[PDB]
């Protein structure tokens, strides 16, 4: 579990959405694993806007930060899963780090701030939903 609170957004993997993201989408891709809904609260994330590779990210499974090297944004296969057939993930980047399925929705932080959402991971690897691209939620 894991969310991103930006102004009037909520940033979740779409896997683990609720009711109240579906009766207030804004918008959702199931190749990004992304869904934002509405808030009426103003949230004070502050995404990221930047190429940056190096981060922290918070493992829920370990109850720690950890720093990571990470990839650039791409599409990478994941395999099927009960929320997605077997498919190619786009604006994914991976990591050698710990992960686990309960660690979805962990946030990924770089000096400029936010950059993404454990979203994959297994075998030693970890895999970050970006949403430094979305320009969109700060406006
Ligand atoms: C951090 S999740 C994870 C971590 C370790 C592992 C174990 C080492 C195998 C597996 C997973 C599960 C996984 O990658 N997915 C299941 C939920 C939907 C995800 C998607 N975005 O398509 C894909
Ligand atoms: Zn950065």
């Amino acid at each position: 579990s894991g969310a991103i609170y930006v102004g009037n957004y909520r940033v979740v993997n779409r896997h683990l959405a609720t009711h109240n993201d579906w009766a207030n989408l804004v918008w959702e891709d199931s190749s990004r694993d992304l869904l934002v809904s509405s808030t009426t609260a103003q949230g004070c994330d502050t995404i990221a806007r930047c190429d940056c590779q190096t981060g922290v990210y918070y493992c829920s499974s370990r109850r720690k930060h950890y720093p990571v090297s990470f990839s650039k944004p791409s599409l990478i296969f994941v395999e099927a899963s009960e929320y997605y057939p077997a498919r190619y993930q786009s604006h994914l980047m991976l990591a050698v780090g710990h992960s686990e399925p309960g660690d979805c929705g962990g946030i990924l932080r770089c000096q400029h701030g936010v950059v993404g959402i454990v979203s994959t991971g297994g075998n030693g690897l970890v895999g970050f939903a970006d949403v430094r691209d979305l320009l969109w939620l700060d406006e």
